[PDB]
């Protein structure tokens, strides 16, 4: 009585430009979680045991992360590319260095890894807001996640 | 000093009809495809049976889940849900699951179309919603979120090339 | 040497009359849970909590118990049907009332509907034993956990 | 005062040498249903092969937990099990499963028809099982409908339309 | 619709013999319980922790043994005394001694009295089953475990 | 390559006023942790056991958002003030009383200081949302699990 | 070997007649208790059943883990526990639980008074067995906090402010 | 009904306004010190910044066991506890925490003083608990240990050997 | 730039002599796994209890390492026979007798049987190891928890 | 009387340069498989799309878990892992995941092809590696067993008869 | 600030050097019980062994969690604990274990002759350690309980009655 | 059938230089277990938390360690001696010295005696293996998990 009659009802399609806003978060968070995996191995010195384990939850948190938007931009039938050629050619973050690395340049390099990849989601927000309410929201908790991340890793380096 | 308030009784917020109204019909077709989801999960048949059967099950938990949610934020809100079968037959917006035994191709796209159905539902109410109260329009980002997964989990097996 | 030989060898199929009988019991089962999850939100009063969890136990045994009935059902090429629409027609439970009701109100009410849910259960189970007394241990299970539920609700009211 | 009774040497219930022999045949089938799962498990290959492999263990799983229960309710009404390889060959009723690899649909006919199989074993002693002792009769039933659901969600891979 | 019309359905309510026949079986359960405990604590000797242990397993599975009849007498309107006075005056259970006891006489002794409590249940299955098959299937399972149980226990002192 | 080129990207701070807004939260839900760990203690009367566990629920959830709020400060660069003097001076959430209360009063003044803190909370929204979209999401949380808290304390007191 | 002992047989601890006694009448006052609070369990009736039902499961548990732990300690000291029922009806110092159905305010009341009886029991003994030997006495203080806390969330429910 | 009492109202164990008055000083402070805890979670910068973090929290999860097990002992013994911010704030006796962001050396030494200040009002209470209620003692101990034990493993970062 | 280009890389096949050699081992650990549970249930006597479980955690070792040979089989594309005809026909064990048998006598009989296992294990090795290091690993892991199988059961009838 | 070493500083095994080159070599086809990995799981469609959705990312888990095995070992033995997305793709042996969504037919073909690449670089280095280090090649033994299990559960999709 | 102190430093209590001195005595004896109870668990052999090896583990495991509690209290109190391999030899009270296998019965009087060695240890010191610091006690009593339940789960295999 | 003839196959026996070869081994997994005590207990200073807690995982898995060998010598006829006595006047690690020690002293001393630990197996590993390649595989294990115990705990005093 209130059933809709039509036997193929359409889901709700992302426009390319929204898929490709997506895509711009996407192979930040798979650049951050590869620069935070050289980090953890090769970080040394003073509080090396903290960062190696932070570090860490930096890299579980940026996989989720990237398989959330991924499978977001699947649910909206647009689609991915997270191989490592596309990664390295579009990431905007800047290259993490070769060899090992102080702890204190580590909490350095990676704020600033960090802070690269949340600002991409709030570059993308508002366009993304503006054609999905609910992208915008997963969008929200990765702000919250790595900017919760920034402070756990760089509080190590701030002096008072 | 004290920034203290002095009121015995402090008011909560409460749903205007039309938002109680508009939780109701996210309501019965969360329902709605919980009882299609649960339908299909039994009388799906074919090729990739266990895939489909097991897949429809997540689906139903997560509408299960939702429906619940949705119910108590009305509740919350001093609005009073309605879940019961004639109401839920006589108000869902989804199309009606056929009877019997379906191939695992046809409850792939049958099921598919109710989800969109159901997202339909709750992204027609969003604005309205996310007016009047902007935590429950997170609520229902979450509900889109998961189902639209859901879909997309389903609908793949019919996807060619 | 004791091996059989037959390359085909079939099942238990159930009668038409059986798939009927476990169908009178699915909806009435599927009935229960609706109505329970009705009494769950809508509950308001003395001892609500207590009340409001307790029914979500009923929900829970009663969804358990329907998937356990449609799927025996099928075990035995038998065809389920739990849409609202059939178990809306053919239940035989007394419909649930609109609105807020009262604890002391909902614990008669809800211990009426098990009762009836019971009752359904208690009628096939003959017809049902005599054709496959496996599943009769199905309804042994299901009579006795609804038993329990009656009275754990219906408790609340008796006056001693 | 006191209703204690006075024996000091109180027996158990004995099982006859026929409801031994009964138990007897629905173990060595429980046990060539697992090894023939086992096998259907490691050498089934073609489409929708990730599904069946899974089903198949948790098929096993059942058999086993089956055989088990079985020989030690033999145990607890003083009859003695025989599950060894050369007594399980040379008595279970089930057809041999073939050798080397077999499709998906293959396997799932193939061990479709060794659940029946052994279900029928089941249901063929039941009612001499059920007069001499309901509480193993229960055991039963427990097999009975945990079987039919392994075919049910074995078998639905090859129904059609 | 087949909706009923009442608004008092009534439950299943069990005769005075059925709710005396479950009494039987309760005060049995709670007697062995409570003397699997006296053994688990007192016996010594040879293979003590192999027994120490499998007592306490027997303890458990007695005690929701109990439980299990109480709340089934109580879902059918009957009244359990599971009370120490009314235990003691009215097992059929003989006995269990004091003080330490070697193992070898405690496996004799619980043997008995686990073959005594199945004896009980046995006795009043039939007229349980007639009643009520769903209470029947409870007798069913307590059996199956207890029998169990003395099997477990006795074979320590099987010879060859 | 897309890589950006600073060496020290900065992240989103928030203003004096933002800061100033997650402090007002962050009082009332220490406020109605430490009043709702009070009424958990005090409470007796009918239904006591009810109220008593779902206080603990109350404070538990109080808790995780206090700590939220004071984290997310934390990521921004403000400085969450949780000081006892602090939330005594600052909070705006009526005095709970001391001494035994009635289930009955409890129900009636934690409903009150739960309202009194999503009234904070829904005060400081719009101005938090503004200027940053992702804390409003966790204000959104709050608002959520405390008045589901409110409706299932609020209950137990509603006539008919 | 330079501060080790060179004897083959060093004994343990022994608790006197006395303290054995002392133990003993804890132990049955504690089964005492498990007893009468499953009879509460089954038979409560009434105004908040559902929470009393839970609550007095709870102290059985914690009577039930106590009585083994005083059990046990007792065997530990190379004293002899009694816990049959006879022995439990003779020497219990608990007032009898009452036959039939009871309300919730009757139950509160009762098992009120049968927890203080307990504790006054251990409360009684507690500086003979503390003078004997100070370890035992920390499992009376465990058993003492435990009950106390029992019988404060049980008496509430009847308490009028 | 051998060793039966026949009393229909068995009291309990009733603590003297002294004695709670005595937990009430301990439950305060350590109520206070778990807000200070959390302040110090919160605000900590500098060298070592996680280790600290993650200790402090641990500090304050056993603050809250203690005030609350404090608290409900207080209840069990028909005590009346008040948690309050502002009974907390207008009688703990730990110094007071400093506002804004602090060095982790800092909160090292400045968190030790307010542990070990929190342990010294239960060092002054503790003869008067015992003599009154040995079982009470014992929650003491507990705290004392515990408190204890989270000031050498906070402490241990500012020391120079 | 150092990708490979061909489109089909093939992996490595084991030899029909490799797939030939642990197909010796499976039968023996599925041989094993049977006579396992026979003792497990026909053990009677002194220390039954320790028996009765060790035995059941051999079988659950036995079962895990029948699993682990035959699913590298498949990796490697040899195909396993696991079949009862087959186990009785090409087991090396010794036969496990009828009937119940004494501790004393099933310790004697399974460390016999498990040495028998261990020793087919240890046969193949050489020519195992020389195809493919990886897979003699797994028979070293096998080596290892037989052995201390062996070792567990055996010590019972030890004397010193 | 006494075996203890003297020294003071006792030095741990260091790799060679070339040692450390082969697991590198390892580490970089074990990164670029992940990434592949996960490129499947979004991006395959078609029949049994759910399998091996599911199956790829027990392959992703496991390879992920196997580079930090290779990158730790490299640590732990003085030598230093380069995973970083540039050196990963310049330095792979892998041939390159195609673009967009493929058929469940084609990642199957295409994922078996990239595992056996991966396995192929670890047998090529192993005899160089257990010739320096043995603890090491037991690394990779299980990581060839752990990966060829892999294979043979996505092969089996396209396996014919 | 009203009952705030207002001491910038607040120090611990400090353990004398003849409570450090009591602590260390207990230390090396469960140390050393836990090293002769692991000799026992590998070299246990005969009747009824696997009973034996398993419960060992259990009293090795309490009496290496006794130790860190111990040594750890000796840190929180600014004491020194000293648990090294030469201080343990030199200083035990525990009569040696001797080499080789031994028989079950062998183990189970020399294991409860060493338990009942380290909770004379701990009997011993008692009275100062309570005198000096009740919190401490509290913690002996948990081993005296704990240590005295294992001799008699141990001790109770050679019992003739 | 392939079945095998003996009553009493035996299993593999270590040669005495074999066991030998464990029991050093054994005694240096042991020393380390306790020296890591020591030092867990003892190290005070700058980020003494990290040392403390990664100390207790060394002690961990070196007891795991030490079990796995004596085992593995019971498994073999071999007779481990890990008394106190014994592990003193064999063990080849240096002492670890008495009193507090700090955080980077303990670093320093700890990843000495760790490397002396591994030398022992890396010295015994060539012997071993010849004899019985499943042994060198638990050896294989151990200079793993110690090297990797060793990298984790020295870094901490890595420069640059
Ligand atoms: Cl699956
Ligand atoms: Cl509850
Ligand atoms: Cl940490
Ligand atoms: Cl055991
Ligand atoms: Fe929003
Ligand atoms: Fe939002
Ligand atoms: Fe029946
Ligand atoms: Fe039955
Ligand atoms: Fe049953
Ligand atoms: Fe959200
Ligand atoms: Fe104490
Ligand atoms: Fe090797
Ligand atoms: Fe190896
Ligand atoms: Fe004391
Ligand atoms: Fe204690
Ligand atoms: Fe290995
Ligand atoms: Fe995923
Ligand atoms: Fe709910
Ligand atoms: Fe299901
Ligand atoms: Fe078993
Ligand atoms: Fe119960
Ligand atoms: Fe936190
Ligand atoms: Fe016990
Ligand atoms: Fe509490
Ligand atoms: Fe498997
Ligand atoms: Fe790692
Ligand atoms: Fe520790
Ligand atoms: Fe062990
Ligand atoms: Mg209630
Ligand atoms: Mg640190
Ligand atoms: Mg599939
Ligand atoms: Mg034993």
């Amino acid at each position: 009585s209130a059933r809709r009659t039509e036997s193929d009802i359409q889901g709700f399609h992302a426009t390319p430009e929204f898929g490709g806003n997506l895509q711009k978060v996407l192979v930040d968070l798979i650049e951050l979680s590869l620069q935070g995996k050289q980090a953890h191995w090769n970080v040394v010195g003073s509080n090396f045991r903290d960062l190696h384990l932070q570090l860490d939850e930096l890299v579980d948190f940026a996989r989720e992360g990237s398989d959330t938007i991924a499978e977001r931009m699947r649910a909206l039938d647009a689609v991915p590319d997270g191989r490592s050629d596309t990664v390295a050619a579009t990431t905007t973050l800047p290259e993490f260095p070769a060899f090992e690395r102080s702890t204190a340049d580590v909490v350095d390099l990676i704020t600033t890894r960090i802070n690269a990849t949340v600002d991409t989601i709030r570059r993308v927000h508002d366009a993304v807001d503006a054609e999905d309410p609910s992208t915008a929201d997963l969008l929200h908790g990765l702000i919250d996640g790595l900017e919760k991340q920034a402070w756990l890793i760089r509080s190590e380096n701030r002096k008072v």
